[PDB]
């Protein structure tokens, strides 16, 4: 367990605003990335979300993986 969050399997919709309403409900973010294709303006599919604490990432991680988002189920790992 670290604070940091891979998060895979996102719908080309998402991105840094709407992945931050999403995890913002476990605790408190100290980052969010979601890199975006500079041709389609949308995300590549993944995105890592920093918690200020590892307890709210557990947290994150139990509630959202295989969660659905956008009618996508989505992966939470562990990043490092
Ligand atoms: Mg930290």
């Amino acid at each position: 367990a670290t604070d940091i969050l891979f998060v895979g399997g996102i719908d080309e919709t998402i991105d840094e605003k709407s992945l931050y309403d999403i995890f913002s409900s476990f605790g408190d973010i100290r980052n969010i990335e979601v890199p975006l294709n500079m041709t389609t303006k949308k995300n590549r599919g993944f995105a890592f979300v920093e918690y200020v604490e590892v307890d709210d990432a557990k947290h994150a991680l139990y509630n959202m993986n295989n969660f659905e988002l956008n009618g996508k189920r989505i992966h939470v790992n562990y990043s490092k």
